[PDB]
């Protein structure tokens, strides 16, 4: 994953090049 990850994410929070919102974790 890209540097806009490293978290959870709920709902559709990650939108960022190989860095995916897979509710409930950005990959």
């Amino acid at each position: 994953s890209a540097i806009s990850c490293g978290e959870t994410c709920f709902k559709f929070k990650c939108y960022t090049p190989r860095c995916s919102c897979s509710y409930p974790v950005c990959k």
